[PDB]
């Protein structure tokens, strides 16, 4: 539990912010990193990985990809679906 | 080579257009389908898969996911990167 959290949550910010977060983790010695996103940010999660694959040149490999759905519960109890992606990369 | 082409290329159209294309393939007896997209359409490819997994109910499973990059060559020879996703699903 003491090693730096290896998750990069990709949201609304410019893609290069998440690229910087992944590169910072690589420089801490964290060799396995998980990029997670939901909804429209799924494309930005893939961009983050692909940009990092170039900026780390070191080989970075995609280890695992999972897609799925999560439930969004509204203030009045209605429930709707959002897509998710999780991408594991490894140095 | 005579069976219906099992690829759904997801682009700029409303997501339900690609949902319908995948369901049409399922109705044709095609049990393995590949959803492909690039750039900002990557999010819509994932949504396509997740929406179909509900509308098929038949259990549709994600078989393989691959992400990568392709090169876009401009009219004057410059080259730039675009992200890709490919998602194989199976009934």
């Amino acid at each position: 539990g003491a090693t730096p959290s290896n998750v990069v949550l990709v949201g609304k910010k410019p893609v290069m912010n998440y690229v910087l977060a992944a590169l910072t983790l690589l420089n801490q010695g964290v060799s396995e990193i998980t990029i997670k996103a939901r909804g429209r940010a799924i494309s930005k999660a893939v961009d983050t990985v692909e940009i990092v694959r170039n900026r780390a040149l070191d080989k970075i490999e995609v280890k695992e990809i999972r897609i799925g759905s999560q439930v969004v519960t509204s203030q009045d109890g209605r429930q709707s679906r959002v897509s998710t992606i999780e991408i594991g990369i490894r140095k």
